[PDB]
C-alpha cells in the first residue's frame, strides 16, 4: 500500500509530479 505523492511549490503553487520537476522550477522560480 504505497500512494503517489505529489510535490507542490509553495512559492506559487505549480503541480510538480516528482522532485527533479519540482527541482527544476524552484530553481528558476521566483525566490
Ligand atoms: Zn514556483
Amino acid at each position: 500500500s504505497r500512494n503517489i505523492p505529489i510535490h507542490s511549490c509553495p512559492k506559487c503553487g505549480e503541480v510538480l509530479p516528482d522532485i527533479d520537476t519540482l527541482q527544476i522550477h524552484v530553481m528558476d522560480c521566483i525566490i
